[PDB]
């Protein structure tokens, strides 16, 4: 392609499995994007060409404030280039605070329940959220927005999805076990989100990832009084309602909106 | 990469002979684009001439004019994905317009001169001014951007090579393409001449009854600025389209000479 | 110098007499500014009016007021690297204002002139053309242009003549002594022609416009200014006064019912 | 045009044989910078000033000083350079409460995508040691580092054998100790001195007198002392390692010092 034509590439931001992400710069303005380069499975020796037009739909699909926009597309012979747009104020949990105040934590969650409410509202689950997904753009409170969507899928009901994902410490027991998948997942991720937030520590991980799975699995955690004693009973109601092992009984997104914690501004 | 996989296919919006472009939306973002569909001679057009096109839209960069956004290429033909201009050409949008004061007129031509002038500070010719190849990108805006378009025939001018060739549309083309006589940057600043003339009058300063009459009257340079089109006309506007109407073009304003004319100063 | 090291020229701005002003782009950041080169009288502006006008620049830090970045010389001309104003001038169109929106953008003009005053420095060149904008209802103005501004030590007499015609206090026109109170009267001027859009003494010609602001002959011709508060006028009326003891000054301005209100 | 007419002079912050380098403000703006004073021939050659101001003007870099501006009489060449308050790393280091593996590898980052970038112009520093290293302000979160004074650095062209003596000895490559041919290698050397020092507060290869320094640097004559590294990770030491290698073809280079784990890391 002519993705070099157009942007100057600079610093590498991060690696995944099958994709680099690095800075550039639109050489026409000046602005700043990031640029997802993912590599094609070509097997005379990646990336099949359907689990990256599923990302690249869905990137296409969702438009809001509160999550990554798309801004161009190319491909050339063993890549796949994304130009995305630019987060400059780093990962949240990196915003370096301790723990934070339940007023603090309030209003980025309500941003990433914005987010995840539209994502599910067009029935697409994210199956990766936690702290190093959830970017700030800048203030007391600033914007915030959730990426990487290489995992992301759109749940059709009576059509049974499995599969084994994620970042062990954040994923739910419905992964943890390999049974049926959906929109329930994130409303998990985002119970462990909101612990971190709100403590500092996060709650199924063990000294193995042997411990971790089966504390998640068995859903074994606590309020320590070491990290939750500045914390409301509501909270950790809030917290308690997502964390809860059958899908069908744990808080969705448009419940988690109307509950009390998140509603006392 | 096939085409396919990244464009949506739309509307058709122009026919050459061997090349058709159609608007398309990108797949990945929702953005359009105009897609120039080229058939390759395996009969169709050159590598050679492909390649030159193609070159040249790599090689510029300004806001008035046309970027090339991609290349697609298989065994049959070169697909270039360019910007897509929604406003339409120029003179229609002045044909919408209630008057046309020299103010305004002369705003319009300096987005032209700019594109021009950077074309022709990188030695490129690009041969096919003419108001259907200036277009405006969104006509809804306050002050709309000036795109020009087809670079099908434009030239690099390389000093110490001649360069002869017939093209163009007869009616807005130099003398010296009507002479089959040496060609260069001084080209465009006579069809600039003419294009100017029109924007004024709204007439065509060397067409005649016939192609034969056109190509006799821009050879002799034999026009006028008849006062039923002119008479609301300043000296400074006649005067700028008189350098540029010039037989020799030795002696023809040149691209960095007409931004500092008078007119355009003011 | 190494100026060209450091921004990359660009579209010219602006001419004046012997200054030119460019668009600029600095080379590390992609940030743009305004380059305002200088010619340097060399008899093989003298020395002094550019160091008049760089130190004041370097003395004057108000957000209603164009901040010098950087500074150059080479051989033949001295560059300012300017704060570029990307909102361009004033007056553009409305063809004139509400009393609200006017009175916005003046007491943005009024905070700029009350700092220059209380620094004993006269602009000198207050009129539409440097008055700037950066952007929405009422954005950021900023003055520029300090080409012949002045400090004013009192008990030491100061004449030229100077300033466009149209704008200029009848002691420029008179060859009088010269003070803060110059731009004031310019500021009443600005004001008139916010509200109405006409100039208040413009003739027919140079010779007539002289005459009608030495005289001060102007009014409030309803066409004009049939959408003004009797408020507006006093102000106006207030500022357009021969005697510049008489005048109002800049404190007494921001102080009057129509900026208070 | 003279520098005293700019520039207000301050503060002596450091002499060389024919430099002085003061604080000064610039009279239009208030800001502050560097001026640096440089004597020409009983002088500096004016061959070596060049050097110094080419290599100066070529680059630009956030962890690499600015020249600014330079004026230049019949005695002397004055360099307008950008001011670095912040002092030297080591002496902010210092005045730390500890230095985790994570905070030192953030610090040495910096140096490394400086000489990476200098190493992508065929550029040699020759002078990297904790004295040139220094902080633009001490007091922000996260302070930048900038390199200093290339007073003796040069372009490396192939083909063309490059031999010196220079550089304080403590901090040199074995190519220098030995009057061997010198390259882009030396500097990686000197990184690998300074990171060394970075973790463990002493010099690898000092020794008693000059001639012992010399020669420990000249055999590689160097240790981990468990009292100095106790708590010093495996790679932290393989990193210093690969860059504290006699053949300068074996040493790693920039590339692949960025590219090792250590660094990579975060
Ligand atoms: C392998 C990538 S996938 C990915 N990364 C993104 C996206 C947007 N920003 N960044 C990113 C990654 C690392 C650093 C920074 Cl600043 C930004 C995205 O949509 N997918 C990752 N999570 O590091
Ligand atoms: C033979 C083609 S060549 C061509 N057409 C363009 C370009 C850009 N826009 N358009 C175009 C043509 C017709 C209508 C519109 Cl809206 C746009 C270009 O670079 N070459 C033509 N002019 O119809
Ligand atoms: C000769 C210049 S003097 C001047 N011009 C400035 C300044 C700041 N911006 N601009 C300027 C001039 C023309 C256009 C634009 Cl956008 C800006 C300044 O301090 N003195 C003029 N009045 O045009
Ligand atoms: C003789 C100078 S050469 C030099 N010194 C610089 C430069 C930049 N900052 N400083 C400097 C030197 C001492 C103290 C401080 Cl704060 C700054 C440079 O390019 N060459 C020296 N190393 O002391
Ligand atoms: C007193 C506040 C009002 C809004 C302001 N002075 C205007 O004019």
């Amino acid at each position: 392609s002519m993705v070099e034509d157009h942007y100057e590439m600079g610093e590498e931001l991060g690696s995944g499995q099958f994709a680099i992400v690095r800075k550039c710069r639109q050489k026409g303005t000046g602005k700043e994007y990031a640029a997802k380069f993912i590599k094609k499975r070509r097997l005379s020796s990646g990336v099949s060409r359907e689990e990256i037009e599923r990302e690249v739909n869905i990137l296409r699909e969702i438009r809001h404030p509160n999550i990554i926009t798309l801004h161009d597309i190319f491909e050339n012979k063993t890549d796949v280039v994304l130009i995305l747009e630019l987060v400059s104020g780093g990962e949240l949990f990196d915003f370096e605070k301790e723990s934070l105040t339940e007023d603090e934590a309030t209003q980025f969650l309500k941003q990433i329940l914005d987010g995840v409410h539209y994502l599910h509202s067009k029935r697409i689950a994210h199956f990766d959220l936690k702290p190093e997904n959830i970017m700030l753009l800048d203030v007391p409170n600033p914007r915030i927005k959730l990426i990487d969507f290489g995992i992301a899928h759109k749940i059709e009901a009576g059509n049974e999805f499995k599969n084994i994902f994620g970042t062990p410490e954040f994923v739910a027991p419905e992964i943890v076990n390999y049974e049926p998948l959906g929109l329930e997942a994130d409303m998990w991720s985002i119970g462990v989100i909101t612990y971190i937030l709100l403590s500092g520590a996060s709650p199924f991980l063990g000294e193995t990832k042997q411990e971790t799975l089966t504390n998640i699995s068995a859903v074994n955690y606590d309020f320590d009084e070491e990290y939750f004693s500045n914390t409301s009973e509501l909270a950790k109601d809030f917290i308690r309602r997502l964390l809860v092992k059958d899908p069908k009984r744990r808080m969705t997104i448009a419940q988690s909106l109307e509950h009390s914690w998140i509603k006392a501004i």
